[PDB]
């Protein structure tokens, strides 16, 4: 129960969670992976550089180690090492991952994942400050909500749509029943950023936001191309390839949400092979092979695949006038994310008074180098706070 | 036996062949319906319109008829019910059915399929054929291959890349093998009609070339989308929502076929949902359920769907000039297939000295509208041989 107490100026209830799925959903899992069958070898899947998607080698190599190297109840455990919480939020079940300070002045801050991630992308980063502070000590509310449609939140509602701004709503909403109402900073990535945007522009407890995604057009009023660095250049070159080559799943998403919906829910295999593709190529060093079994799991056995995509219509169907961040704006730069655009641009989308390169690290950068992002952020909340 | 005599100038032996699944197979294919899961209901899901692909509610009535009506063998009688043969072309075994001619100045034609579809789209004319003439009346050899990744035919090879060109090259070849060296016409939709425009382009031995698709932007000298008919405007309309909110399917199969390759193999409940959208989709008037089921089952039972899809790269990645049909060049117009565009513009394509419009009818023109089809074919073959 360290790090679990609500801050002072909660208005909700605390209603603590723990995961614990049952054997049987653990055995039809194992089931289930086990009678799936793999497509025949083809030219396009026998291409080690992994051009085409999944190699059948890939394939097979994981389906073996889900039926025998797999455990859930370890991973399912570390789920439960930090304070988890549900709360309800226009009858939306809300769920959340939270280290509490119990320090007065305690700056809160909520970070957010994005598709094929969660809350527990974030847990390396609550990790260090767990082993770094004490409830006493610990200088931020750190809030890791999970998302509407993924995981252990519910939603979104079946009789109505939900986008983007819906979800900021809810993230504020949250915030202000924790008690954070005077003020709060928003960390965001990949569909978090896009919510973390709206957050910053619109909502005024809301009171900066750090993003390390800023997926974007050449500004109209310039910098042109022809001024970025040969390096910023190879980074725009990374991105079009990406929107050309790399972004078919989310136009499918965005198009077809109830067909491939079904198609991912059909077999654990199916979700393993899209949600796979994308854990193998969007880092910059390979994750394990077991983390990434991990988080597939974790989007089986909470039915998130179906649920999540709501907000590809919107993200894959302003950002200097509208969608402008007006506040202390600032910018992590990880070289292999997916959309390396240059500062020059990323500055006329904001307030930006910040900005920190990094020579390595790719998209899941909580994941991936969570020691640099907890850094930035924590440099970040100090110079703007 | 009525039918399946080779022309006295093939250079092949007939090698006859039947479609025999074992019950093992239909075993396995039934266990993996029922076992696979469906989605939870979503808003998406919910939508009756099917604006976002396949509903709840038609997957689950489709599953359960999948179940508790659908029957294998008669749809395999049915197959069986024509003559069909295998031949080796460069290494790889070349399934086609067939209705052979008794008359030695018969009119030989190939008729080219596509995906989702296969050989049997054409069953439907050739019992119209069959009906009509006796092997010693019969005007035409109607030559039905299954295209390299299809069905009954294997490949496409391993180690190499395979293309359009390649699937010309191989239809070419497999139509001297059964003596037509001196000349044959080609009938094509779908993937079959890019196939079939390169015969046109590149192949001297194919005289002419039926399309019932000319999938195409505007031509550069003319005419303008401005003087363009009201039902012209209508139907380019229908195209560009096809290829903006139609095509992301065919992103995915061009961009990361191995991905999907593995995800519509690891569950029949995967693949009936991103084929039967198509076949819901793409049709004017409704088909039979039983019919989707035995497309889809079909494609199930001999691994279809990962080795077909390999064109993608080329179709969804020069009509006036380099692609320019110089040969006699003919055209069906069905107001439902996917990229209905004008006359005039198709004119630009080719030498077109035949043009049918029809009032009904989707794209799968073989399968919904046999008469006119065969009737379009008939006229336009007479006119041009
Ligand atoms: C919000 C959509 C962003 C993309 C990744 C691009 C960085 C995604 N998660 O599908
Ligand atoms: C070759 C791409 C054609 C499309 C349908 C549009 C007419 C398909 N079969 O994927």
């Amino acid at each position: 129960k360290a790090f679990a107490k609500f801050p002072s100026s909660a208005s909700i209830s605390p209603n603590p969670f723990t995961v614990s799925i049952p054997d049987e959903q653990l055995d039809d899992l194992k089931t289930l992976v086990r009678l799936s069958k793999i497509a025949p070898p083809t030219y396009e899947s026998l291409q080690a550089d992994g051009r085409f998607g999944i190699t059948s080698e890939w394939l097979t190599t994981m389906r073996e180690k889900w039926l025998s190297e797999f455990d859930w109840r370890p991973f399912e455990a570390r789920l439960n090492s930090f304070p988890q919480f549900t709360t309800e939020i226009e009858g939306l079940t809300i769920h959340f991952a939270a280290l509490f300070s119990e320090r007065e002045d305690a700056v809160p801050i909520a970070l957010l994942h994005g598709w094929p991630g969660s809350f527990v992308e974030f847990y390396p980063i609550l990790q260090l400050f767990r082993e770094e502070y004490t409830p006493e000590t610990l200088p931020f509310h750190l809030v890791v909500p999970s998302l509407p449609g993924y995981t252990f939140s519910s939603g979104p509602p079946l009789d109505k749509d939900f986008g983007l701004m819906d979800n900021a709503r809810v993230v504020d909403q949250l915030m202000k029943d924790l008690g954070f109402g005077s003020g709060y900073i928003i960390q965001g990535g990949d569909i978090g950023s896009f919510v973390g945007r709206l957050l910053g522009v619109g909502f005024d407890a809301c009171k900066a936001v750090h993003l390390n995604l800023c997926a974007m057009r050449a500004p109209p009023e310039g910098p042109s191309i022809e001024s970025l660095s040969a390096a910023e250049k190879e980074g725009i070159a990374r991105m079009e390839k990406f929107m050309t080559d790399g972004l078919a799943y989310a136009m499918e998403h965005s198009t077809r949400p109830s067909t491939i919906g079904h198609v991912l829910s059909s077999s654990p295999i199916a979700l393993l092979a899209w949600i796979g593709e994308k854990y193998l190529q969007w880092v910059d060093k390979p994750l394990p092979s077991e983390t990434i079994l991990e988080m597939v799991s974790l989007y089986w056995l909470t039915e998130s695949f179906p649920r999540a995509i709501h907000t590809y219509r919107e993200t894959t169907p302003m950002l200097q006038k509208e969608l402008y961040i007006h506040k202390p704006f600032g910018f992590s730069f990880f070289p292999k994310d997916l959309c390396p655009v240059p500062r020059s641009w990323i500055a006329t989308t904001g307030n930006l008074v910040f900005f920190r390169d990094h020579a390595e690290g790719g998209h899941f950068a909580a994941l991936e180098r969570p020691r640099e992002l907890k850094t930035d952020l924590t440099a970040f909340v100090e110079q703007v706070w």
